[PDB]
């Protein structure tokens, strides 16, 4: 039902795969999705996709919810959560205010949904979803309802996971598409995350905030009685202490643990009632937010519901989930308590009932991913081998780490030996830190002038350092984690520190998934996706044949990785050894 490929990276990912996917196709009438991550990665896709348009024929087009493809929601009301539900009902009255007489209602729902103009564009040019909102803003046409009435001529479509594995979602998605689960082709873009997803897409939290909000729309919405005597402003304020007094006494520097039912037991102490009373306020309060629901769609609002959301998010929290997911409380962010999916074979489940086709480049040893995501499928590694003495990967001893986070004395032998090799080797390096706090320590160690990349991110100034790393310079500076990973320049990556996952409960709670399973909970909740995101680097660096480059590595516990990385050398001189590597490549 699947097939796994890897093929080294960069310009062919995509090509490769409707040359490995032409397979089907279209003799079996079948359809072709992709499926992508971030919308960095999708236009990388479609930007492919464009190339072999001229190849050969193919309709394609992105597809998106109306969470991200519905113009008019962020000017008639901005709340700080969403969801496909809602804007439902909101549109479908928009569109009956419109089609009854009012254009005014939403002036996005018109002639233009289904013109040649827009259907040209959609398939002659094939944007982005990005794109093509900002077609539709300029021309005053709706993005969504024009990319679902392109949809049933589409042989193929780019959509996010997120769309899909929305369980919903996807069933209207496929009643317009004409197309079932049978009929489907899906082909899994940089399917590497996909275990990563499925956890993503699983979890759930109740956050103070969000109870915060839900408080106001009490308010807003006649605070009545949900019990005789306990109104919904007084339930809330009954689920936000049970949440505080939680967050107080059972953790400390971060993250904890928690067993499920704990959250009711602390609701019934405090408030001297047993589940029956807890259960049946906590079903009377979604009520209410039915009511609250219906009460802004007869308005014209978006009819969303923070007492709705929230009363569900409790009621699924406090329920399901004791197998396969955990119960981590966190002091962030005013509070919030998560049901953490652990493992993610039951979410992705779904994928197999289509035929799938996972796509990466950068994922080794195949046992893992697929005894993490629960895939039995065949791997092949197709791809043109690219010769490793173009490359260079290396480990080092001296920043010896007894500690993850501590040490002075061993910090500045991670500032000297960076500084010795970036001087040393004059090359477009970017090094990536497994924090913020060891990234600013070595930083204020280090003096050379260099590029940051500190929290708060913004699309722009994102840019603004990209425009200066690839012209000019040098060295930049960025966390493993961070939003450098979406990408000629690159030519050296120094790894300051080997980028584990941190203490989270959660990774605590995987290692205890993965030992009370294989045994091996260090194996595939520590190493596995570290080894998997190392290799990414290694692969953003060189993507051609005749591409060159460098990465070492600052960590003594680097060795466990030659089993996933098996050109790895070790160093004890890493800045001579990457300028003598260096003083090769260029020879040729
Ligand atoms: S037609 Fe209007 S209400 Fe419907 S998704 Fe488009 S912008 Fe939103
Ligand atoms: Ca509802």
């Amino acid at each position: 039902y699947g097939v796994a490929l890897e093929s080294p990276t960069g310009s062919g990912k995509t090509i490769m795969a409707l040359k490995s996917a032409l397979q089907y196709s279209s003799e079996r009438k079948l359809k072709v999705l992709y499926l992508v991550r971030t919308n960095s990665q999708e236009e990388q896709v479609i930007k492919e996709l464009r190339s072999l348009s001229s190849t050969m024929k193919i309709r394609a087009i992105p597809m998106q919810g109306r969470v991200n493809m519905c113009i008019l929601y962020r000017m008639v009301d901005d709340l700080h959560e969403i969801n496909a539900e809602s804007l439902a009902k909101f549109c479908n009255m928009k569109k009956r205010e419109v089609m009854a007489g009012n254009e005014a209602a939403c002036p996005y729902f018109n002639f233009k949904i289904r013109s040649d103009e827009t259907k040209r564009f959609l398939f002659d040019e094939l944007p982005t979803a990005e794109e093509f909102y900002d077609y539709g803003e300029r021309n005053n046409v709706c993005p969504y309802e024009s990319m679902k009435a392109a949809l049933p001529d589409a042989d193929i479509v780019i959509a996010p996971y997120a769309y899909f594995l929305n369980r919903s979602v996807a069933e209207k998605f496929l009643s317009h598409w004409g197309v079932s689960r049978n009929q489907i082709v899906i082909i899994l873009d940089e399917a590497h995350n996909l275990p990563d997803i499925g956890r993503s897409i699983g979890s759930f939290r109740i956050s103070v905030e969000s109870l915060n909000r839900a408080d106001r729309e009490a308010q807003a919405y006649g605070d009545p009685e949900l019990s005789q005597k306990i109104h919904v402003s007084d339930l809330i304020e009954m689920i936000r202490s049970a949440l505080q007094s939680m967050v107080s006494e059972r953790c400390g520097k971060g993250d904890v643990r928690i067993r499920f039912q704990e959250f009711m037991e602390y609701m019934r102490i405090m408030n001297k009632r047993s589940e029956r009373e807890i259960r049946s306020l906590l079903n009377y309060l979604y009520l209410f937010g039915e009511y609250v629901e219906n009460e802004k769609e007869k308005v014209g609002k978006v009819p969303f519901s923070y007492c709705s959301s929230v009363a569900s998010r409790i009621i699924a929290f406090s329920d399901q989930d004791e197998e396969k997911y955990a119960a981590i409380l966190s002091p962030e962010d005013g509070g919030y308590m998560q049901a953490a999916c652990l493992d993610p074979s039951g979410i992705l489940e779904v994928l197999k009932e289509s035929k799938t086709i996972h796509m990466s480049g950068t994922l080794d040893p195949f046992d893992f991913y697929s005894d993490i995501t629960g895939f039995e499928i065949p791997f092949k590694k197709i791809g043109e081998i690219f010769p490793p003495e173009n490359r260079y990967i290396a480990y080092y001893d001296g920043v010896s780490s007894k500690y993850d986070t501590l040490d002075e004395k061993e910090l500045d032998r991670m500032a000297t030996v960076i500084e010795d090799i970036i001087l040393k080797v004059k090359k477009n390096t970017i090094v990536y830190f497994p924090s913020y706090s060891l990234m600013d320590r070595v930083e204020n160690r280090v003096s050379f002038e260099h590029m940051k990349e500190y929290r708060g991110i913004d699309q722009k100034e994102l840019y603004s350092m990209l425009k200066k790393f690839r012209r000019d310079h040098g060295t930049i500076f960025a966390v493993s984690g961070g939003r450098l990973s979406e990408g000629n320049e690159l030519e050296m990556i120094i790894l300051a520190g080997l980028p584990f996952p941190r203490p989270d409960a959660i990774n605590r709670s995987l290692f205890d998934y993965y030992e009370r399973k294989y045994g091996k909970g260090w194996e595939y909740s520590v190493v596995y996706p570290t080894a998997i995101k190392i290799r990414q680097e290694i692969g953003r660096l060189i993507r051609s044949a005749e591409d060159t480059g460098a990465c070492v590595i600052l960590d003594k516990r680097a060795g466990q990785f030659r089993k996933f990385i098996p050109d790895m050398k070790k160093t004890s001189d890493p800045a001579s050894d990457i300028y003598n590597f260096f003083i090769s490549a260029q020879a040729r």
